[PDB]
């Protein structure tokens, strides 16, 4: 390969009729998502599903395959794992359902039940999954909250590749068009020059860890789109949140800094995050924290909640199903 290495990634075509039980989960600008069972016929296992429509035309059958091409290529457990596409009129991306939904739904709906403990292991998780991004020399360009996943509490996952772009091994940074990005999470770098690296995804990771200690904020909340590359060039930049040590806050100003090379690395975030969660209440001061409890596997109805009774001998996590 006289330029990068060959992509051997499997794309598995699905059958719509291996597909039951199809509910709409939510609708927006990145679509329509449905829940579903697919049911591999033969196979014995029932496995919970999310199934994304764009909003038949060739443009989007065009876009919905890039998506497809980005995620056929990730194997890691705090990265949505694309399981294949279905070829209806418009093309369907399947993946594993997440029963909990977006990150910042949840710290909003469960803000008074969240302890430092599971705001320091997500802040983790989420590097994790950033830190295996850029090993693929991929640039997400779209971390925010509303991006990440709940599988459970206490598993979280990177989605939404709808603006992903693959770096060559020669390539330091993406130059984009005229395309729209969400402003309140992009590096300056991004807004003024359309300069994407991983340190412009670590500026994102830095809005987005602010929305989870504020539980679920808006970034700049009433102002214009257009004054924000003002605000950020005068120097300002989002506020310290009530619960973060100034540990906490200094992790999410480096993140802000100007010179992309000064900010943090994502394998930096992974090891500062993961000592601060050693002794999370030293890190994050959340009144109550102590006597806080959300749902893991170990609970009575955990299993039974969001699935049929009929469905629950043979149903199978996506993450346990292993390429066949
Ligand atoms: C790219 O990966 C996916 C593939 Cl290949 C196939 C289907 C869905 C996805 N991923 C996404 C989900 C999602 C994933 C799993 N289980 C539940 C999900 O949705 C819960 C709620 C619904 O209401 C909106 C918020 O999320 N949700 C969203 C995306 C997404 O790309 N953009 C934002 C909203
Ligand atoms: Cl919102």
């Amino acid at each position: 390969a006289m330029g990068e290495a060959p992509n051997q990634a499997l794309l598995r075509i699905l059958k719509e009729t291996e597909f039951k039980k199809i509910k709409v989960l939510g609708s927006g600008a990145f679509g329509t998502v449905y829940k579903g069972l697919w049911i591999p016929e033969g196979e014995k296992v029932k496995i919970p599903v999310a199934i994304k429509e764009l909003r038949t035309s060739p443009k989007a059958n065009k876009e919905i395959l890039d998506e497809a091409y980005v995620m056929a290529s990730v194997d890691n457990p705090h990265v949505c794992r694309l399981l294949g596409i279905c070829l209806t009129s418009t093309v369907q991306l399947i993946t594993q359902l997440m029963p909990f939904g977006c990150l910042l739904d949840y710290v909003r709906e469960h803000k008074d039940n969240i302890g430092s403990q599971y705001l320091l292991n997500w802040c983790v998780q989420i590097a994790k999954g950033m830190n295996y991004l850029e090993d693929r020399r991929l640039v997400h360009r779209d971390l925010a909250a509303r991006n990440v996943l709940v599988k459970t509490p206490q598993h979280v996952k990177i989605t939404d590749f709808g603006l992903a772009k693959l770096l060559g091994a020669e390539e330091k940074e993406y130059h984009a068009e005229g395309g729209k990005v969400p402003i309140k999470w992009m590096a300056l770098e991004s807004i003024l020059h359309r300069i994407y690296t991983h340190q412009s995804d670590v500026w994102s990771y830095g809005v987005t860890v602010w929305e989870l200690m504020t539980f679920g904020s808006k970034p700049y909340d009433g102002i214009p789109a257009s004054e924000i590359s003002s605000i950020l060039e005068k120097g300002e930049r989002l506020p310290q949140p009530p619960i973060c040590t100034i540990d906490v806050y200094m992790i999410m100003v480096k993140c802000w800094m100007i010179d992309a090379d000064s900010r943090p690395k994502f394998r930096e975030l992974i090891i500062e995050f993961s000592k601060m969660a050693r002794d999370p209440q030293r890190y994050l001061v959340i009144q109550g924290d102590e006597r806080m409890h959300l749902p893991s596997p170990t609970d009575s109805n955990f299993y039974r909640a969001l699935m049929d009774e009929e469905d629950m001998d043979d149903v199978v996590d996506a993450d346990e199903y292993l390429i066949p």
